[PDB]
């Protein structure tokens, strides 16, 4: 008790430190505070913050019985008075993730800068992934207010350099994020649903235009959606299950799933599409909440019109907000991910929106945006790491 | 890419180190596969692997652009080529966590050597609280098969030496907790309901001594219930309204449970006890599932009775179950917090049971044990820090 003492011991990582140099402190009257360890490509830091009688800290015989262990065996050690130090730590208040395929040196740097030029402190630095991205997460603490030039800077950095990068608050609510909601179209699903069917009536030219006129905002989706599904007035509606089994995954979203589930969170999606495309596969993929358009069909033929209610840009946040009454998960739990404008009011909604390889009229607004192929990207942004993925995965 | 290189830099922490290394970097045809930083005590580790043409890394130029920089602002660096180096640290297997008030050199000392013994690498270390308690956590990398022989061995270490020792599982499933239920007496509340409510019939000696003899294990739980109840017969029912006014919390539990609503937990409490003293409170707590024992009443005045089915052992373990059921929780991500040997078995059905001041008949079969009067220790097991919820606290 009385005084309090840092002893700090780095140097060549090496077995039996840490015993070695807690077995030597008990000889004196000490009892702890503080401990921090982390070995980092074979450098052992180990800073140790305890209290002893002031009749122990005071004399030379702790400092000579620490310093010769700790040399003998090669490390350096400090040893000196405190008194006026933190116990223990500050959280960070954000997170940022950095990823890219590569991530060039000067891509880091220009976000270290940024990051320095804003008073931003970094707190830690960690890989969260070596595949199928490079994935790095620096922990920082941010002064208060500014965290919205810090998104700036770091959008501005993230397009000259070709990486993604995301900032998020690091606080304990919004770090447990509970449930999760996908667009279909280009998000969980490999292309546009409503192209493969306009393929069958030889009108995938003119709806494809349509669509990716649509997706970057250029148009009302339910006036759009109006003409691209007229142009499969006629079609015989064995159609739909003929394109519900070309539907591809997009890479990653398996995984994605899969480890969503692990974590306990509850998961849906919310469509413009076609609810009966997307049903026998949202009970294939065992999610929670599916919500979607309906084709209108008369005598087993497709008519081109969708019985509403059409499910619009405000439609999408309307159904996150419904899944997470129902779920009971707060707002600010929740996620949203999607690519097109249609998607916009749906992220704006949810806790954390994620714009995955999207229209710029997304990325303009969404939290995040990743332009990587690979859905299982967005579990990084939710604070896995790929080894905590396969670790998992292997123990099946 | 070719040739991979490991750029370690460390030494006495100063602004700027991080952007000045990767913008010397960018000089060379650098891109990244992993980057470590942490600051400990103003002693800096920043470990960067990367890969490099062939070109440049059997050139002098990129040792010397990189020394140079590091050097002069007073640092050490070292760079040497790799190719056969792990990319990204695999995750840590279990977590420990060391509580104690205080926690000695000589117990941390015991900690790390019964951990060294059992071939258990030390992957990290920190604080995670300076009170109510002093908190440490140990993210630690197990053998396969050894973590029973480590967890006896630290239970050993925890008696002997005064502090609490937990060893938890540290895999992403198992880390994503989702719901709790707390024993009441002695656990949620101070003191026994059932002593409260005997005192008022002069009755609280054979009671209490009855009530210990159970919570040891020395009677059977229903047998024990049906004669200290039955000294209450005769009591007025408005009994029972007063003795729910008369409920102290335990220290901690107000945290406890807010704390664990930022979470997302869902929240229980599953007692021996009697419903109609615990569901004003329960209600109060805003919790979500309440099992209990009931009292019989007739003409306002208590039989000495309970009414059927009886919350036994085994009923509470049960009670647990359908909890988990409705709520859609896996019983692997559950929580039970328990003291008596009332608790053994809902404890063992959790999937951390964890004993809160508890008899020995808990203490022996609990998977972590806490003997600090603070519930809220019970959040430091459940991998929040102390700053974490003054934090939150503080943002209200
Ligand atoms: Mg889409
Ligand atoms: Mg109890």
């Amino acid at each position: 008790p009385k005084v309090s003492v840092l002893i700090t011991v780095t140097g060549v990582d090496q077995p039996g430190v840490t015993a070695t140099l807690f077995e030597v402190l008990s000889r004196h009257g000490v009892e702890l505070l503080n401990v921090e360890q982390v070995v980092i490509r074979h450098r052992l830091t180990l800073g140790v913050l305890v209290c002893c009688p002031a009749d122990v800290a005071d004399g030379p015989a702790l400092r000579h019985d620490v310093e010769a262990a700790i040399r003998k065996v090669g490390l350096d050690v400090s040893i000196e008075r405190s008194d006026d130090v933190p116990i223990i730590r500050e959280p960070s208040t954000h997170t940022i993730f950095v990823l890219g395929r590569p991530i060039t040196a000067a891509a880091f740097g220009a976000v270290a800068r940024e990051v320095a030029a804003l008073g931003v402190n970094i707190d830690l630095i960690r890989g969260v992934s070596d595949y199928p991205v490079i994935g790095l997460e620096l922990r920082v603490s941010v002064p208060p207010g500014a965290d919205g030039a810090l998104r700036t800077a770091l959008n501005r950095v993230s397009s000259e350099e070709h990486v993604d990068v995301a900032v998020e608050d690091y606080t304990l609510e919004r770090r447990a994020k509970r449930l999760i909601v996908f667009d279909v179209d280009s998000t969980l699903v490999q292309g546009e649903v409503i192209e493969m069917l306009a393929a069958k009536a030889g009108a995938e030219g003119q709806v494809a235009a349509i669509t990716d006129a649509a997706m970057r905002g250029e148009l009302d989706f339910a006036q759009s959606l109006q003409q691209r599904v007229a142009t499969l007035a006629g079609l015989p509606a064995t159609v739909i299950d003929e394109v519900a089994g070309q539907l591809e995954l997009m890479p990653g979203a398996r995984t994605t799933l899969r480890t969503l589930r692990r974590l306990g969170y509850a998961c849906g999606v919310v469509s413009g599409g076609f609810r009966r495309i997307i049903e026998p596969l949202a009970e294939e993929l065992m999610l929670d909440y599916v919500a979607a358009n309906e084709l209108e069909i008369v005598d087993g033929t497709l008519t081109g019109r969708v019985v509403g209610p059409i499910i619009d840009r405000a439609g999408k946040a309307t159904a996150l907000r419904e899944f997470a009454q129902r779920a009971g998960v707060p707002m600010a739990q929740t996620v949203a991910v999607g690519n097109g404008a249609n998607n916009i009011d749906m992220l704006a909604a949810a806790g954390l929106g994620i714009a995955f390889n999207a229209k710029p009229a997304l990325r303009e607004v969404a939290d995040a945006s990743l332009s990587h192929p690979y859905l299982d990207t967005v579990l990084f942004l939710l604070g896995v790491t790929r080894g905590e993925i396969e670790a998992a995965d292997a123990i099946d």
